[PDB]
DNA sequence: TTGTGTTTTACGACCTCC
DNA sequence: GGAGGTCGTAAAACACAA
């Protein structure tokens, strides 16, 4: 696990996962495995980084469509 | 400032999967 | 034979009108 208590991921960081995101919203376990190795971050933290980004594409999209429900 | 609304990490509870 | 999915939320970090 990880705890003390949330840590910011840089620019770069972030910016890969974006991009692997944009590839394939689930992520596999060997990609997974590399993205870890390659970011300096745990599979652990790269598993839940793709469920939040999931959860907030959720959200984004809930109001993509409650705009157009009123438009 | 500061306040107060939002976004980012991280969790636990609960659930699905032959 | 345990992994990963959602979900709601806590708290740290950030955005920025007043």
């Amino acid at each position: 696990t990880k705890d003390k208590y949330r840590v910011v991921y840089t620019d770069h960081q972030r910016l890969e996962l974006e991009k692997e995101f944009h590839y394939s919203r689930y992520i596999t376990i060997r990609r997974k495995a590399e993205l870890a190795a390659t970011l300096g971050l745990s599979e652990r933290q790269v598993k839940i980084w793709f469920q939040n980004r999931r959860a907030k594409e959720r959200k984004i999209n809930k109001k993509k469509l409650q705009q157009q429900q009123q438009q």
